[PDB]
Parts: structure tokens; C-alpha cells; sequence
């Protein structure tokens, strides 16, 4: 019999839980600044800040299943990005970058994978939310080729325009070789400094002249070669470089004085930046045999060069990471009373930090660095020909934080007239940074929270992770309904006790373990093939509980539910059109301040349920000529950043900032853009 099982990470695909997105679907929804506006209408996703506080509240990132955009790990092509870990965290969890979604352009993407619970576990650490794995288009070994670009146009331009134009190339390259060759620029203006003006909260002494920031601008320079080798049959050897440049504009959390003031003599100008460097070689192998291999090393080097913001007690101070992952895997059919197909497998990773942060404060420490070696076997048993059962394990040695076992589990049962079953259990793991298990790393706050400091005995994240779901399947309907809950345990926070004062009396705190928090809710799933030529999909997300144990307040600030639903017709063969919905239930933000006081007044007020419409349509001119043009937010509906959550200063007081409640972001009103796709 030659009916080989597939593996057990294809099978994870078909969990309830992941969801794709196919290059059709980018290519009829242009993205503007980030692909992350797409990946965020899946079920089970949002976008949600860093941080709970409201801090940095514009600058938003896919957070999945509301376990916090920390915990959604991305990989390029099967690669983890580290990237992120160039720039420190913050005592609340922000994290001063654009996120890790930003650095494949749009266009050069085939697919998404959105992971989410127990299949994206089996990836590592990282994966407590869930994995957003992003798949490049390949080439073919003949000649290929693409040149695009996009704009839009805010009605109101307070809002920043984005431009985005970009090419590749492909072909043979002798005898057994091949390239793809890929390039990008784009730039997307930071909005204007009083965009939030008439919207912020109340404010007095010497905050009166402040306002809270909008979206910071950004510019992106990429260029990416790959050159493969096919040298056997299902043989390869692939070998890839890729350089990207990210860039700010300016605005921050408070750009604001209407005066001439530090914050708006940078307002517009670069003052961080990001310089990443991947470097890939790539061994995949197949056998007549059904047996496969996969083995790969990367090499990741990003520098982080920012101004810094503020003070203690324009030059660019750098951070350097290299990271350095080693990947090796057989996949195994074996017959042995079932059919199955066994993966095994081995991880190196290596992870070095060089800072230029000592801090006076009257901790001075140059480097930083560690190691997780991973062993892991998985199994995908074919029990019958309606059960499957995808048993593994996972091994795991930090070389600071020891040991871990992580344990999973997905089953799949089909139940007849084209129903399934399936359930899935795991434990997820994300390591601590090279920043909270170092005593080194100091962070102060004008308070006494004082001074907060690394911890080299923290335990890693651990999460376990499950849900179970019904879906009906057939020509083109699709009806579903998941249930999911992760019990989150050792989540790391800032800690909630002094470990000792200083030699001032002043307290010091350490990043520590947080023993349990939760999160549960409900997803569900409905297309519709209304005609031929008419399909129409929805996914709704539906929240019971995110909640810290520890200080029974939420874990992330996000709508209650979610709804997205798309209507598209396909009006002639070469031409299209949608209209898109998304509804958003309300969003309540936290219950307790920083002292554990229950939010007063103007801290809590929440965001009622809110929706936005758009439509867009995509017209093949040749096969070689695209054009798509669309509007978002076709009835302009808007929302305001009036500061962070909480109330700074004393509302009876002479200084003071009003806290906004939930209100700490801006959604931008009604644009127009227009797309561009030239290929061969």
C-alpha cells in the first residue's frame, strides 16, 4: 500500500483553530501600511496595543485569542523573528517597535498561516497565543516576474497617506540553479501632530498644553536574493540574504505642545531605527521512499538605533542582536499496525546581546546571552478512516531557565454528512529575554513601583492551551463553532512586591512570575456559496474570560466580540467585487489602577460596539495588468487617542492628565487607494 500519512505539522493545519490567507485574497485587499490588517479579521484575532496601561496606544499588533501581541510569535518562511528583542520591554509590557508583520511586502506574499491554542504550540517558545507563519511566493526556475505599487488618500489628511511600490525577478541561473530576487519602498506619513485636538482627555498645569500623539509615520527600504540549488531529485539546497531598513517619523505618545517644545522639534523626523539581516541555508530532501528531511540555519542580526526618550536619576545609542537557529527534522512513514508518519527532530538556538546601557542613577553590563537546545518527536496515526490522532512532545533546555516539557495532542474525528470533530491540547512555552533574567537591566519610575530590575531566577511561561470544535463542510459551505480556553501560568510581569530597598530607602522590584491567568471564549465560522458567482463568508470571535488571577483585572483591552463578513461577486471572469464588514463589540479597559485601586470615573470608560464598511474592486486588465481600487471606512466613522487608560496626577490637584478609559487609539476615517500589479 503506498498511502503515505501526512505530517503531523500538515495535519495541525486543519485544526479548528488556523486559518489561510491565499495571495488572492492580499492581491483584492490592498494593504496600506500593514499586513496585519488583514491577519487581524480572522477569527480569534485582534489588534490591541502592547500594553493594557494605554501606553503607546497607537501603535497596535496582532494579538490572538487576547493573550497579548507579546505572545503571537511570527516566522518568515518557517523562521522565527527575533527581532523584537533589539529594543527593551517596558515596565508595563510596551515594546517600541512596529511589530514583526512589516517585514515581507505585501505583494510578495503567497500565503498566511494563523495558528492559533494548541496547534501553534508545537512551534516553541514564543507560541502561547499563536503563530502568524508568513510564506513568500517562490520562483520556478523559468523566468517570473512582478512590478507594483499602491497608494491611498484619507479623506481627512491629518491622516497619514502610505506609497508603496516594489518588483521582483526570478529565473534560471545556469544548469541546476535558479534566483528570486525582491525589492521594496514605502512610506507612510506619520499623522498630524494635532490630529487628536478637541479629543483629549482633561488635562491641567503642566499638562494643558499636551495632547496625545496619532499613528507615528514609517519607511521601509527592503532587498531580498535567494538562490536555489536543485541538484538531486526532490533534492535541495537553498541559500538566502535579505536586508531590511526600518524608519519612524515621529510623534510619539504625546506630540503635542501647541508650542514649540521637545516633543515637536522631532515631530516628523527619524528617531529610531531598524537594520535586520537574515541570512539562510536550506537542505529539504525527499525519497521515492515516502522519508523527508528539513534542515535549515539562520542567521539574524538586527541593530536597534534609537534616540533615547527622556531621563534617569540628536545622538543615536545602539543595541545589537544576533540570532543564530538550527533546525534539523526526518519525517518518517512507518507502518506498523496503523499507518502514521513519525517527525523527529532537533533545535539549536542562540541568542547575543551588546547594549550601550549602564545608567549613572546617583547597571553598567555590556553583554547578554543564551541558548535553547530542543529535542521533538511528533506522530500522525491514520487509527481509522474517519479518526486521526496526533500525539508529540516537545524538549526543551534553556541555558539559564532549565528544563521543559511541552506535551500535545489533536484528535480528529469525522462524524458523517461532512461533519467533524476535533479537539486539540497542548502546553505552550515562551522564554524570558535576555532583559528580564538580568539583574543588570534597570528600569526607574518616578514613584515610591521605584526601580525594577532583571531576575536571573525567573520561571519560563507556560501555557496549556485547548479547544474543541464542530465544523460542517461541503461545495463551498462552511459552518463552525470553536471553543478554546488557555490556563496562562507564569506570566511575566512586573512584580508586585519590593525585594528590599536601596541604600536611599528607595524600593527596588524585580520581573517576576504571575502564577495563573485565563482566557476562553468562542469562535465560529459561516460561508455561504450564495451563487455561482456570489460567495459570502463570515467568522465571528465571542470573549467569556481573559483575566490575570493574580490581579483579577484583564490581560488585554479588546472588543467583547468580533465580526467580519466579506460579500463578494465574481461579475465578469476578469473582474470582481467585494464589500467588506467588520463589527466590533465594546471595550472595557481595566478595573484596577496601579495600586490596585478600582478605576474612577473618566479612567473607566468604554468604547460602545462600532462597525466598518468597505468596498473594493479588482480588475484584471490582461494577465499581466492589475488594478484595484477601493475605500475603507466608506462611512467615515472615527475614533480619537485621548491619552492612556489610567489618570495621571490628581484630578484635584493643579497637574494632572484625565485618564481615557479605553479610548487610546485612532481609527482612521474614509480612504481611497489604489493598486497597481504589473507581472509576468
Amino acid at each position: 500500500d503506498d498511502t503515505i500519512v501526512v505530517t503531523a505539522a500538515e495535519q495541525n493545519l486543519q485544526a479548528p483553530g488556523v486559518s489561510t490567507i491565499t495571495a488572492d485574497e492580499i492581491r483584492k485587499n490592498p494593504v496600506a501600511r500593514d499586513v496585519s490588517k488583514i491577519i487581524r479579521t480572522m477569527p480569534g484575532v485582534n489588534l490591541t496595543g502592547n500594553s493594557t496601561s494605554g501606553q503607546r496606544g497607537n501603535n497596535r499588533q496582532i494579538d490572538i485569542r487576547g493573550m497579548g501581541p507579546e505572545n503571537t510569535l511570527i516566522l518568515i518562511d518557517g523562521k522565527p523573528v527575533s527581532s523584537r528583542n533589539s529594543v527593551r520591554q517596558g515596565w508595563r509590557g510596551e515594546r517600541d517597535t512596529r511589530g514583526d508583520t512589516s517585514w515581507v511586502p505585501p505583494e510578495m506574499i503567497e500565503r498566511i498561516e494563523v495558528l492559533r491554542g494548541p496547534a501553534a504550540a508545537r512551534y516553541g517558545n514564543g507560541a502561547a497565543g499563536g503563530v502568524v507563519n508568513i510564506i513568500t511566493k517562490k520562483g520556478s526556475g523559468e523566468w517570473h516576474g512582478s512590478w507594483d505599487a499602491y497608494f491611498n488618500a484619507p479623506e481627512h489628511k491629518e491622516e497619514g497617506a502610505t506609497k508603496r511600490t516594489n518588483f521582483s525577478l526570478t529565473g534560471p541561473l545556469g544548469d541546476e540553479f535558479s534566483f528570486r530576487l525582491y525589492g521594496n519602498l514605502d512610506k507612510t506619513q506619520a499623522d498630524a501632530w494635532d490630529i487628536n485636538q478637541g479629543h483629549q482627555s482633561a488635562r491641567a498645569g503642566t499638562y494643558a498644553t499636551t495632547l496625545p500623539a496619532g499613528r507615528e509615520g514609517v519607511i521601509n527600504k527592503d532587498i531580498n536574493g535567494v538562490v536555489r540549488w536543485d541538484f538531486a531529485p526532490l533534492q535541495s539546497l537553498e541559500l538566502e540574504a535579505g536586508y531590511s531598513r526600518q524608519g519612524n517619523l515621529y510623534a510619539g505618545d504625546t506630540q503635542n505642545t501647541n508650542s514649540d517644545s521637545y516633543t515637536r522639534s522631532k515631530y516628523g523626523d527619524e528617531t529610531n531605527r531598524l537594520y535586520r539581516q537574515n541570512y539562510a541555508l536550506t537542505w529539504n530532501g525527499g525519497w521515492d521512499n515516502g522519508v523527508t528531511t528539513s534542515n535549515w540555519v539562520q542567521y539574524e542580526h538586527t541593530r536597534n538605533s534609537r534616540i533615547p526618550e527622556g531621563l534617569a536619576g540628536q545622538d543615536f545609542v545602539d543595541i545589537d542582536l544576533d540570532d543564530v537557529m538550527l533546525h534539523s527534522e526526518v519525517n518518517l512513514p512507518i507502518d506498523f499496525l496503523v499507518n502514521q508518519t513519525l517527525t523527529l527532530g532537533t533545535e539549536w538556538n542562540q541568542q547575543r546581546m551588546k547594549d550601550l546601557s549602564s545608567n549613572t542613577q546617583a547597571d553598567r553590563s555590556p553583554y547578554s546571552k543564551a541558548e535553547i537546545f530542543s529535542l521533538f518527536a511528533e506522530n500522525n496515526m491514520e487509527l481509522t478512516d474517519s479518526t486521526i490522532v496526533t500525539p508529540g512532545l516537545r524538549f526543551d533546555h534553556h541555558s539559564i531557565v532549565g528544563n521543559n516539557w511541552s506535551p500535545a495532542l489533536n484528535i480528529s474525528q469525522g462524524l458523517g454528512d461532512d461533519f467533524t470533530l476535533k479537539m486539540g491540547i497542548a502546553r505552550a512555552y515562551k522564554a524570558p529575554s535576555l532583559y528580564q533574567t538580568n539583574p543588570n537591566y534597570i528600569l526607574y519610575s518616578k514613584g515610591q513601583g521605584c526601580y525594577l530590575q532583571g531576575n536571573d531566577d525567573l520561571k519560563a511561561e507556560t501555557s496549556i492551551n485547548k479547544e474543541i470544535g464542530l465544523e460542517f463542510k461541503r461545495d463551498g459551505w462552511l459552518a463552525g463553532v470553536t471553543w478554546f480556553r488557555n490556563d496562562y501560568r507564569n506570566k511575566i510581569e512586573a512584580g508586585y512586591v519590593a525585594v528590599g530597598q536601596n541604600a536611599v530607602g528607595t524600593d527596588l522590584y524585580q520581573w517576576d512570575n504571575v502564577p495563573k491567568a485565563v482566557v476562553e471564549g468562542l469562535e465560529g465560522s459561516l460561508n455561504v456559496p450564495v451563487s455561482e458567482t456570489v460567495m459570502w463568508t463570515n467568522n465571528i470571535t465571542y470573549m467569556l474570560k481573559s483575566e490575570n488571577k493574580t490581579t483579577g483585572d484583564r490581560l488585554s483591552i479588546i472588543p467583547e466580540y468580533t465580526l467580519n463578513s466579506t460579500l463578494s461577486w465574481q461579475a465578469r471572469e476578469d473582474l470582481s467585487m467585494q464589500t467588506t464588514f467588520t463589527w466590533y463589540g465594546k471595550q472595557q479597559p481595566k478595573k484596577y489602577n496601579y495600586k490596585g485601586q478600582p478605576a474612577v470615573g473618566p479612567e473607566t470608560k468604554e468604547i460602545s460596539p462600532y462597525s466598518i464598511v468597505g468596498l473594493s474592486a479588482t480588475w484584471d486588465v490582461t494577465k499581466n495588468v492589475s488594478l484595484t481600487g477601493g475605500v475603507d471606512n466608506l462611512f467615515d466613522k472615527r475614533l480619537w487617542r485621548a491619552g492612556n487608560a489610567q489618570t495621571t496626577g490628581d484630578l484635584a490637584g493643579a497637574n494632572y492628565i484625565a485618564g481615557a478609559g479605553a479610548y487610546t487609539y485612532n481609527e482612521p476615517g474614509r480612504t481611497w487607494y489604489m493598486s497597481v500589479n504589473t507581472h509576468f
